[PDB]
């Protein structure tokens, strides 16, 4: 098996998406640019692990151009854009992903891209740690053989640094996670964008007038607040970190508990990563048809069980729109049944958005592999400087024109005009 | 003959589903429920609507009957109706004669069946366009003595009200609800600050964030497209006439500039002049790759569709509405609608609460009209401000707000009534 | 008396401040550039009658230059400023004005203004209506060679149309105030920049994460609101008209009564133009160092009398403000007495502001004076196609770019392409 | 001596100005509710080297509240208020400090500090590293009788790791300058509020309508471009850095450079901290009366120097604004010299920025006090909890109310309900 695709014919359709998608990744598309003749990736062998959209494509296909062998397969069972993964296998690519794999099915597609046409992997390429961990605990004879590793969620970092204190890794890793670049745009800048498209899309509500309160107040709680409030909305926050509610405070929102804010609000936004954030006793004091939902994490936050087990009425609107009735008359709008509401109810995040994530990416891999000794086997940040490119590579597209430091305005400074241009404890 | 048409009336249920959702987001049309469904204020109304057949509409349709009135019912155009919302009000015994994707033939006859009632012919007009009016003045002028009031609620029906008086030709009185403060702000402004955005998003999917968006017009249209861009973190260029309206862009920081000179640097664009000659062929080939262009304003007029499909060497359609021209200099332009409403072709138009604004005007004019007979003329009449100030609090309670009264001292001081009118006819807001 | 100033050797100083707002003031210095060949006011002899400042010191220096005799009086006793008014005597014009005047001083300074080297006065333009009210009932003989009044106050024109309604005008008037060039800079733009700079100069105080409390939301209201909100405060509003708070709702503020915003408010700012609004009962209830002040009418507003009749303590901390402390121990912080905390505690509004309303007297001078037999005695508004001229006059200062109408364009829309461009109706 | 200030007599105007400055400082005031009664600066002998302020005055007697004993001096000549040099003076607390010293007098002040009745210093508190380098040059004598030394200032943590580097440094010491609370309130929120108090006290121009090009979008910038864009100025960007370029283009600011800038700009602010940002081939190419100034670093951003070497004229308007006529004929407005303008024509920051940055200053005290084994001589940030700590004391404040994690939250989170709630490479 060479591939294995949903339906072949559709390459077409996703030619045309990706040709789209290119001119909103200028990131990727500079890499191309740069490094199409210079090749600096010829000899590496990646295996990637991660969603099988049109924006991955672009990815995939940049790795190429740069000169690696790459086979891939997809990070999530329903993820994935049958059309982008065709196009994907008509160039060439080995690649093992459809929508709605069964579980066994998706370990399967997994296990097609670890050996190449000239022998096995020598670099890993993930988001969500699951092509890390079949290697180190299925085929540990592999691990000398692989030069380093690129990882970009947070379950996935989190993984890397557990498997180094247990002394179980066993190969050099770069986390692009909390790079600036990755980090706002995956969450702050992303969730700004696509939040309301999925609260518009499943309800057609109007957004201004209302009171809106947001749970958190991170780079996620952050962007949703800014969204809302542009639309007219008059924002509530709860936070536990006081320096964070201290920001919210400072911007002009108001910060209360959600104890308080559950009998204020006509939509409800958890965005704090954390269990039993809205439970039944909020549920019970919200006004009639108050929409809830989560952009935070998975489907942990708002206390859906509760409103199954505990509704005289629930009706399907359309689909992952649920309308409750409780006991005491009043009706309560779920989106998403709790889960991720700008991927239930929204196509997730932008073009531009994942060019700045699959940029980092790119980065890494070109910095694992062309520099072999310069990384010892643990968990390292991205160097600056390469973050610093990723944004520098965008802002051509953003019809911006960046300042060069003359050579005495860089010798006052203390650092060089090519950069890096800030301290590593630096926050932007 | 028939007791109503529409497409499918077993899509009733789903219809019910939408209205009782859209009801709380219309308080409005509700609280003129809640106080007049006692004392049935148009009872012996025959009220024939000529009006988008919609979940909304379907609102209004049904406080106009809580209050007494006999309804029967038109859509104003052809693909605007929602079959289900139309489905329940045929359910509810209303003759409803509309459906999605109608012949301009069979319009024209879905018209014709709410002139007369079993009691005898329509005795009021509610109007969106002038359509059911001019049939009326046109066709069927022996009814005109008997209609004591026109509701009418489009800037295109009114100035043709307008030109009627001019010539003579309006027989009946009628109430211009287009240009109230509660109706004009929410179906100009505050809505199409909602939809404009959620129209873009649902076409091409794009990242709103870092991008020129160039707005032609600022007007109430315009100052709401490009306070709802802004707030994306667009920067937004702006282009007007008129000096007045350009002197407003400047003072909340826009910069204000030609479509001759705009056009080089937006990588969005979006018409709200309600002008023809806006974005033309010389403007097209200075764009960006991929330049995203839309009209929210006057119908198909504001961009010159015709020139791209004269001149451009490809053009593919991506999805529904969504249209991708390749040009002779090898770079392309994301057409949305068609030029056409972009919010209506690429979105489902404006929320339930602007609607409840524009609509509870409606139901204001049609009392006024109806009980009071000998308080207006023949001619064109705005609404009342006092009637415009109670829209407004008619939704004040949904939006948690809590209004001062005025105490008999400070009414007195202020020199007006301590229920209104607050301010003079010539007022602004 | 050629004229009357204070101090005739300040003019210096008067003339540099005066080439400083010239260039702030566009709209007056277009007019210049227009008019000074074709001197449309040639046989015009204006008395005016308004604030002897710099800003109005370029209006009466713009007259001249349109072909004018004008001998001018301040409508005010302490809104001189000196070295304006000297300036002015230098250039050989009759200005009686100064800093500190008495209430029979101010009466015979407006008395000197309306007997010129040729004769009586030809126009009159006012500010507060205290010019026209003085020829009407105290020199009835001077009304038929007077061919019309500018006036550009709320006091002013109500008096104007309590004189039409009971026959005692004589002479046509334009109304200036509610023009959309002047209602929005001077109501608007004015105080939405100058409010803050009021507050600061009494306080230094922290805006950023305060409460501030507004009442009303009319132009003034949505001015302050708009600027405190700018810096990161959460602005409540008061209103008693419902379509003024239906907007401050669909702008995202909170919406509620005095009664209740007493308790929650740092800064209360009052706009209302109305009497009994912060009362005895409000300050009672108000938290520790809460700074209360007026932008709107007068000193009617806040009950001052209250906090002196009622406070335990009564410190002067800086001139304009006063800090009180009640019987329950916590402290006030009222701002210029209650009186107009822009003009008491700070400059007032900006030039650029001040151009855009004076650039409409000079338009009303010109309407008026070369068009004798069009208005008839009464009241009028100032024409739309002269509201839009001081607009367009502006424009190239702030680097706008106005766009005009293609004949075909123009026949289409059904208007000329000079203008007027929108019904008399249309509210902007 | 006990002590030396200008006027003693200053000292009920001063604590009247204290006594308002403490309602707005709760940071210092909730450390005052804590601590008072615990007494944890017992014993401690603290020499502060700081602006001798009424926002100083009151971090001085909080140390004293918490059982200090605190001998003062400024660490700049001008800086200090007279008047609240007198209530502290009265308070019977050594402080030798006074507004316009010589440089002979400002170290003598310093050194009147060293030297208590009990015996020598334990503790230093400084700005600017200039007590702290005193006593390692020219007093190592009592060196090992110091336990600690807080400083707050870019310039004096820079000179810690000169120190320290080349193993000069004998007394373990706290940086407060970076840590978020600090940071965020002197640098962003900060300027945000104080930047356009200077332009309009300087200037009383209109922001509304005007290019504003602010140089440097760091935090200042931020800061700077946020208040001027809620002011209605279309504000335009230059930067270096590629990924803050990048943060403000995604709030839709233009971001081009300088050369092209200069050009467009009726108002320009600089914050780079940077040498040569404007220059006379930029002066040349300004509309008339451009409005120009510094925030970022003292004197080397303008070329104030061409200024005066190559203009026609130059006019001082009033106190810190000049106004210099080219040889092109166009004018320039500079403000302050090129100095920083928030200090040069208004007061600062206020009193709750100081707060915040001061009460950094309190928790660095106490928590080398009280743990000296806990810190090797070297250089270390104020852990996290306390600059939590330091917000969580505002929050009372700001009427914010904070949710507390349950024991079971808190568990899933992986961090304890008290804190720290994020890891130190968080960004906020
Ligand atoms: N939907 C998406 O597409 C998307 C995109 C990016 C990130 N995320 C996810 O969203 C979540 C938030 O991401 P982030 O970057 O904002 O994290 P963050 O750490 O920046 O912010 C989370 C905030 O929530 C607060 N918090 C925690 N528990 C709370 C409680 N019980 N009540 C109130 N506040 C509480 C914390 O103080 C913190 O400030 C994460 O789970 C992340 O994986 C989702
Ligand atoms: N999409 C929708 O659902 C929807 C909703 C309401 C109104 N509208 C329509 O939108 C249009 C605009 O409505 P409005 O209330 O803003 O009108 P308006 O009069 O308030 O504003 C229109 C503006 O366009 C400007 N203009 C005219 N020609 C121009 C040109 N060639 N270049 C630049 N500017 C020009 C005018 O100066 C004016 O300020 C109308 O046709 C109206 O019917 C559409
Ligand atoms: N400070 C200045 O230099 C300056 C400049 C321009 C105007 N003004 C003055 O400010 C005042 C307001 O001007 P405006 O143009 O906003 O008038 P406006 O009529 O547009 O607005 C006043 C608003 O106050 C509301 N109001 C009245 N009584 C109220 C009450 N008891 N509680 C709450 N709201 C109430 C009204 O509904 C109205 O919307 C006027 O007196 C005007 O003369 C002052
Ligand atoms: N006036 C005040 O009260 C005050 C308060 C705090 C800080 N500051 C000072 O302001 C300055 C900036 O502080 P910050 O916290 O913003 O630092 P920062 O590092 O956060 O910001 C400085 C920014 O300027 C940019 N920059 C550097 N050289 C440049 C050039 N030639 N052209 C354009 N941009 C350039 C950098 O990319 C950087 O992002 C410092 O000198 C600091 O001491 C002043
Ligand atoms: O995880 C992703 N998508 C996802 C997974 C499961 C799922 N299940 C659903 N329902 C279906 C109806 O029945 C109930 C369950 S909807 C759904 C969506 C996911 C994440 C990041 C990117 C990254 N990304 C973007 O955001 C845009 N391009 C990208 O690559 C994609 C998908
Ligand atoms: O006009 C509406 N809708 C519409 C949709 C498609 C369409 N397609 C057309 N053709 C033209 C000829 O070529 C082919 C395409 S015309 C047309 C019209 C419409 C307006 C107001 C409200 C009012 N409204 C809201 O906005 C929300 N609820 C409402 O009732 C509805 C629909
Ligand atoms: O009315 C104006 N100024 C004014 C009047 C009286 C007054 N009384 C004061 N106190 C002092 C202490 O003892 C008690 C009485 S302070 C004060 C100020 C006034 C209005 C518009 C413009 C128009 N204007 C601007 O706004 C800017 N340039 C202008 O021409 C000016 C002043
Ligand atoms: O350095 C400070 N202020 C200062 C210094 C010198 C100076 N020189 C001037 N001119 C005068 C006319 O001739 C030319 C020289 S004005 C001026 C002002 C300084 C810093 C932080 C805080 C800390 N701070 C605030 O910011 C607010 N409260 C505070 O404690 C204070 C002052």
């Amino acid at each position: 098996l060479p591939y294995k695709v949903a339906d072949i014919g559709l390459a077409a359709w996703g030619r045309k998406a990706l040709d789209i998608a290119e001119n909103e990744m200028p990131g990727l598309m500079r890499m191309r640019e740069r490094y199409s003749a210079s090749k600096p990736l010829k000899g590496a062998r990646i295996a990637g692990c991660l969603h099988m959209t049109v924006e991955t494509a672009v990815l995939i296909e940049t790795l190429v151009t740069l000169g690696a062998e790459v086979q891939w397969s997809s990070c999530n069972i329903f993820s994935t854009q049958d059309h982008a993964a065709a196009a994907i296998a008509k160039a060439g690519i080995p690649v093992y992903a459809w929508k709605g794999e069964t579980d066994e099915e998706y370990l399967w597609c997994i296990e097609q891209t670890l050996y190449f046409k000239d022998g096995p992997l020598n670099m890993i390429l993930d988001d969500g740690g699951d092509l890390t961990n079949l290697i180190h605990t299925k085929y540990p004879q592999l691990l000398p053989g692989i030069r380093g590793i690129s990882e970009e969620t947070t379950t996935g970092v989190h993984n890397l640094y557990k498997m180094m204190a247990n002394g179980i890794l066993k190969v050099p890793a770069i986390n692009v996670n909390d790079s600036v670049t990755k980090s706002k745009f995956d969450n702050l800048y992303g969730c700004r964008e696509s939040l309301i498209d999925g609260i518009k899309r499943a309800t057609d509500v109007m957004i201004a007038g209302k009171v809106a309160v947001v749970a958190g107040y991170g780079d996620v709680g952050k962007g949703c607040a800014q969204a809302l409030r542009g639309f007219g909305a008059r924002v509530i926050i709860t936070e536990i970190d006081p320096i964070n509610a201290l920001q919210a405070a400072m911007e002009g929102y108001e910060v209360t508990t959600m104890d308080e804010a559950c009998q204020e609000g006509n939509i409800f936004v958890t965005t704090t990563g954390c269990i039993d954030i809205i439970l039944g006793r909020h549920f019970e004091q919200m006004k009639d048809d108050a929409i809830v939902c989560n952009i935070g994490h998975f489907d942990v936050e708002i206390d859906v069980k509760w409103l199954n087990e505990n509704a005289v009425e629930k009706v399907n609107i359309k689909p992952q729109v649920d309308r409750y009735r409780l006991k005491n008359g009043r009706r309560i709008i779920l989106l998403a049944e709790g889960r991720l509401v700008n991927l239930g109810c929204a196509m997730g995040h932008p073009s531009f958005v994942m060019s700045n994530s699959f940029t980092n990416q790119v980065m890494a891999q070109i910095e694992l592999w062309t520099h072999p000794d310069k990384y010892p086997v643990g968990v390292h940040f991205l160097p600056k400087k390469l973050d610093e490119a990723v944004a520098e590579a965008h802002l051509g597209k953003l019809n911006v024109k960046l300042t060069k430091l003359t050579e005495k305005q860089a010798q006052y400074l203390g650092m060089s005009c090519d950069g890096p241009f800030k301290p590593d404890h630096y926050r932007y």
